[PDB]
């Protein structure tokens, strides 16, 4: 009848995913160099 | 399913023995009148 830690953690968590996006930005620029 | 410099190298190779061999070819062509 009646009835910004957290958030700040969580966007970092967010944040760290880019890991893997910068992985495989590292690995297709490493393949691109080995075709030259 | 799934399945440079290097490559120009080869393709200079292979274009230059085959101007090569043409320009034997045409010097065995010439009529034996003017190669004697």
């Amino acid at each position: 009848g009646q009835l910004e830690d957290m958030a700040q953690r969580r966007k970092e968590a967010a944040d760290m995913l880019k890991a893997l996006q910068g992985a495989s930005q590292i690995i297709a620029e490493i393949r691109e160099t080995h075709l030259w």
